[PDB]
């Protein structure tokens, strides 16, 4: 099978550090360096080994062109009135990038508002955030190039469509919120740097300001708002409340649901905008999350996690704050866990509960916190939603494993409200009826009890004999719910695939605890999970340690990089996209520092002694056992990662080469792509995901010698 030769790569054997007393060596620091000659012949050589190994076998283009067929299908947000006019989000099928449009009424002929296509001939320009103005007649976009979270915003007049001069640069993880005056908006910057801002450098990312920009004058004269000297990893996003009068300043360090809430009553400024705010430091510690939901006068409602890990809502009235003076409005669940809430049509509320790692859907009554519809739904996720406070309908858009899924529309100024369905896709090719979608509870090896999706052909026979594809994220309180993946259900209908989602400790699927379960200390807790969720699938007989392949990406990279390590008889294969791999070096480049809220930081020697038992880059190992060798591994990232820098993945494959590739039983390749003009996966164009699906399933298919289903 293995017809190429590793690449030789230069072992720097003096690189030695001391950390706590326990010595390091790092042979491939130099790769650290994304400018080097050194670096980028490295890149080279990888790639050169790489794609011909992709694109040998017949199955790629197979993949490609049904991926092509299938993933060309009608794709809409939902729609959402800013002002007098609607604007939704659409793509054809196979448009690199979805086009924003308007219409002056529902009923009325809709026309291209903002084409992102038309900025780049490949589709590396993306929109990365906007905001309208109040009043809808105003219009400011992010835009990133080349996959970077580097952004560009630009304006624009809504009415024709008319570009605006105003341009605003060094913008990243940044708030975009209008006074309702209608004179400027909030966003934040980072302060000039030596070197690179593209997404190519690595330069860590440190003093975010919140400035004021007013329309029609240039950057340079923006007001500086807020900005935190002695607390360099400190970001303050803005907001404005519904009725205008308050900006809402969300600080935060680090990526726990935690901020401090700051406010400034704009009615008490001396002058206007003209400097630093007169801040009013309602919450000033980091204890708990408060995300605002609505005002009525003093009174504030909250989402909060404060002594609440299922989340409830709270009411602060800001003229009697202290915390025991708080109103519950709606009560903290047992098990399920309040994900979001808005409010719509003055004094409605929508809660969106996860149940079982399933959403729901409820009307509430915002003077008291009562129910009052419940919006029913498939077994699925919500992915989008709108409804504003002074809106007086709703959107929301529903997805499952087997269905691309409906938007819904409400008119919520009906006296009998009927849910009813707005858009519908259905995608020909791939029959709903012919699969099933299974929820299990497995035990972890401390008897925990953590869900798993399954997905499979009705009536496959349980012998072991089918490949699987288990994908795991856990950590950074995020929830893996159902999503439609056309990608995942080629595997299954033309590869003759298991699909399995493993809602591993770490996520937020029952809330905070359940993070606070994959974190720090309990890190492993993640990959124990995960490992015992491939035990599941092979005891009872879905699949088979040698047809297994594991994937995860950027946490979830670090997951199955881990994996692979530990338990390489598990799996046939893995492909760990943009991971986390050096977990004693991730925080000093560009936001890695806001990880340590998960994983620690290795310049604590407590956290250095969890750290580096798992660390893919410190854990390779040969197996012991004569039969047993690494699965294969496909790492991908991309030259603009600037979010997880691209070094993780090239020391992590230098390493795996050198130590296991190099050894006479390791016949499993090993590989690496490194993908230009991309970065992490947020706005990547439509034809980059169809080539990164096919690279994977054709490795899959390749290492494990699957056949094709026409
Ligand atoms: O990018 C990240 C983390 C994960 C975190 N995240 C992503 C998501 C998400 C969920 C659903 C979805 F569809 C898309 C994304 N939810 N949380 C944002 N992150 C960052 O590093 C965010 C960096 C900016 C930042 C830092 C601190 C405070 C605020 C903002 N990581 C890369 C390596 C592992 C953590």
């Amino acid at each position: 099978m293995l017809s190429f030769q590793y690449p030789d790569v230069y072992r720097d054997e003096t690189a030695i550090q001391d950390y706590h007393g326990h010595k390091v060596c790092d042979p491939y620091a130099w790769l650290e360096d994304p400018d080097s000659e050194q670096t980028k012949a490295f890149v080279e050589a990888q790639n050169k080994i790489t794609v011909p190994f992709l694109e040998q076998c017949p199955i790629r283009g197979l993949y490609k062109e049904r991926m092509t067929e299938l993933y060309d299908y009608p794709k809409y947000s939902c729609h959402f009135k800013k002002g007098k006019r609607y604007f939704y989000f659409y793509n054809t099928g196979l448009q690199n990038q979805r086009v924003l449009y308007v219409q002056d009424s529902l009923e009325g002929e809709a026309r291209v508002f903002l084409d992102p296509n038309i900025l780049s001939d490949d589709g590396t320009v993306a929109l990365r955030g906007y905001a309208f103005s109040e009043d809808g007649e105003y219009f400011a976009y992010g835009l990133s190039a080349s996959g970077s979270d580097w952004v560009t915003i630009k304006f624009m007049k809504v009415d024709g469509a008319k570009e605006l001069p105003d341009v605003l640069e060094r913008v990243k993880f940044s708030c975009m919120a209008w006074t309702h005056d209608g004179k400027g908006m909030f966003y934040n910057a980072y302060p000039q740097q030596d070197g690179k801002s593209d997404g190519t450098e690595t330069s860590t990312n440190l003093h975010q300001k919140l400035y004021y920009h007013v329309l029609g004058t240039d950057q340079s004269e923006d007001i500086l708002c807020a900005e935190f000297p002695d607390e360099p990893k400190w970001m303050g996003g803005a907001e404005l409340s519904d009725d205008g009068r308050y900006v809402l300043l969300s600080i935060r360090e680090g990526c726990d649901p935690v901020n401090r809430l700051w406010y400034c009553d704009l009615q008490q400024e001396s002058n206007g905008i003209t400097g630093i705010l007169k801040w009013v430091k309602l919450i000033d510690n980091f204890e708990g999350e408060y995300d605002y939901v609505t005002n009525e006068g003093t009174v504030f409602t909250f989402k909060t996690n404060r002594h609440s890990p299922n989340y409830r809502l709270i009411n602060i009235d800001f003229t009697d704050p202290e915390e025991s003076k708080w109103k519950v409005l709606v009560p903290e669940h047992e098990k399920d866990v309040l994900e979001w809430v808005a409010c719509v049509r003055s004094n409605f509320l929508v809660l969106c509960y996860l149940h079982d790692v399933k959403n729901t859907l409820q009307l509430h009554d915002l003077a008291t916190g009562a129910l009052l519809k419940i919006f029913p739904l498939e077994v699925g996720s919500v992915v989008g939603y709108s409804g504003q406070k002074k809106d007086t309908e709703i959107f929301y858009q529903f997805t499952s494993f087997l269905s691309p899924g409906i938007i819904y529309h409400c008119d919520l100024t009906k006296e009998e409200l009927e849910p009813r369905v707005f858009r519908e896709v259905t995608v020909k090719g791939i029959d709903a009826s012919d699969y099933q979608t299974v929820q299990i509870f497995y035990p972890s090896k401390d008897g925990t009890k953590i869900p798993m999706f399954i997905v499979h052909k009705k009536g496959i026979k349980l012998d072991g004999s089918h490949p699987a594809f288990l994908y795991g994220y856990g950590g950074f309180n995020i929830s893996i719910t159902p999503n439609y993946s056309v990608s995942r259900l080629i595997f299954v209908r033309h590869m003759g695939g298991v699909l399995a989602v493993a809602n591993i400790r770490g996520g937020g699927e029952y809330g905070e605890t359940w993070h606070k379960g994959g974190i720090l200390a309990n890190k492993q807790n993640c990959f124990d999970d995960f490992q015992c969720a491939a035990e599941y699938l092979i005891k009872e007989g879905y699949t088979s340690p040698k047809r297994l392949t594991i994937n995860g990406g950027s946490n979830g990279g670090l997951l199955v990089a881990t994996c692979a390590n530990q338990r390489p008889d598990l799996f046939g294969c893995v492909i760990a996209q943009v991971g986390v791999m050096d977990m004693l070096k991730f925080h000093k480049y560009t936001i890695g520092h806001a990880w340590t809220t998960d994983y620690g930081c290795s310049d604590s020697k407590q956290h250095f002694e969890w750290l580096i038992k798992y660390s893919p880059l410190h854990n390779v190992k040969l197996p012991e056992a004569d039969d047993i060798q690494y699965p294969s591994m496909l790492l991908l990232t991309a030259d603009h990662d600037d979010r997880v820098v691209p070094l993780h993945s090239l020391k992590f494959i230098a390493t795996l080469q050198y130590i296991v590739g190099r050894s006479r039983k390791q016949n499993n390749p090993l590989l690496i792509h490194v993908d230009t003009k991309a970065g992490h996966g947020a706005g990547k164009p439509t034809a980059k995901v169809i080539e990164e699906v096919s690279d994977m399933f054709a490795f899959i298919a390749r290492c494990l010698n699957i056949d094709w289903i026409p």
